[PDB]
């Protein structure tokens, strides 16, 4: 018996319970609890624009069932 | 009290137990067993060459701890 490795790229869905009053900073904290990703490495993207840590979900008119994209980079 | 979804990219490494006599076609079946991608959509790449379903791992000089690249192409 022998062993080989297969690398493939795709996506993954992280589901979060949030309030519209929540700041982006708090949303990144919820992502850290579930996935282990430190917030400074999280780039959250909605409407082709990255979201500031100061603002809230309501500020971006992010509503029920919204789909955000997470890219991981240094900053 | 609301719910939002965060889609993030996952780059995944799959570990398979195989024999060198196993065909590429069989390897794709194992990938289907583990990750659920049907073999018709699997493109396996090793040493810059795409693998024909007919040949075996020994035919491609794929040895212990060899690393393959998987690309997904639809119908």
């Amino acid at each position: 018996g022998m062993q080989i490795f297969v690398d493939t790229v795709q996506w993954k869905t992280i589901t979060l319970e949030v309030e519209p009053s929540d700041t982006i900073e708090n949303v990144k904290a919820k992502i850290q609890d579930k996935e282990g990703i430190p917030p400074d490495q999280q780039r959250l993207i909605f409407a082709g624009k990255q979201l500031e840590d100061g603002r809230t979900l309501s500020d971006y008119n992010i509503q029920k069932e919204s789909a955000l994209i997470l890219l991981l980079t240094l900053r």
